[PDB]
RNA sequence: UAGUUUAA
């Protein structure tokens, strides 16, 4: 397990963050990886989910829903976080090489690049959502096929998830889980649509108590829960 | 930041 702190600094002054950043975050994350090493950035872009990086987090924000998230503080931070050692690698040279960063009309420097403590998976353990999970099922429009996104009050969707991890972590770990078995009530919720490119992507943010598995917690814990976590979803941090 | 606007 990796997890690190890129701090971010804004330029110029009265900084705002528009709130579909999500996209971009991440397409600037490959360029980065991609000239350092073209060969680890093929694992970014899996679909198959090998890594999660978080919101930008804003510690001072006024909320002005017209343009987007105030910057009231000196830096925002943001977490990526991996269970293969070698990609938060690349990521950390990556972005030190080229720190200079702009989501929508607001530009950004790379301050430090720090290494965050692994919270110790309990026996039973609770994560907030560090970025909204996010979890689809196939569903046909006439003649094409597109896929339907996923809140936990949907009934599908707790199966997606075990669905979704156990395909996930077969798919990477390479092995089948040992144990197949997790439930995770949840605590609390809010609904968000983000965009990416063209296109829609609705996930739940949420707080929750999951119990069942060592490995597929420590899993969604390291590279985060459902699907699309590339893209800056499903990364979680345990509280308690 | 138990949180972040907009609800196919």
């Amino acid at each position: 397990h990796m997890r690190i702190e890129v701090k971010l600094l804004p330029l110029k002054d009265n900084p705002i963050l528009p709130f579909n950043y999500n996209y971009e975050v991440y397409s600037q994350i490959l360029e980065k990886v991609n000239s350092i090493e073209p060969t680890i950035a093929k694992l970014l872009s899996s679909p198959h989910g090998f890594w999660t990086f978080s919101r930008i987090i804003v510690r001072k924000r006024k909320i002005l829903p017209d343009k987007g998230i105030e910057i009231l503080s000196d830096d925002v931070s943001l977490y990526i976080s991996s269970s293969n050692e070698d990609i938060i690698r690349a990521i950390a040279e990556a972005v030190e090489k080229s720190p200079e960063f702009k989501i929508g009309e607001l530009s950004f420097l790379v301050g430090d690049i720090k290494a965050i403590k692994v919270k110790e998976l309990g026996k039973e353990n609770v994560f907030s959502t560090l970025s909204p999970i996010v979890v689809r099922t196939v569903k046909f429009e006439g003649n094409k096929l597109r896929h339907w996104d996923l809140y936990p009050h949907d009934e599908l969707f707790m199966d997606r998830l075990r669905k979704v991890m156990i395909l996930r972590y077969s798919e990477v770990m390479g092995e089948t889980p040992k144990d197949r078995d997790f439930t995770i009530e949840v605590l609390k919720f809010k609904p968000t649509r983000l965009m990416v490119g063209s296109s829609y992507i609705r996930g739940s943010l949420m707080v929750f108590r999951y119990a069942g598995s060592e490995e597929i917690a420590r899993f969604g814990y390291e590279n985060g829960f459902g699907e699309k976590t590339g893209l800056g979803f499903g990364m979680v941090k345990l509280i308690e």
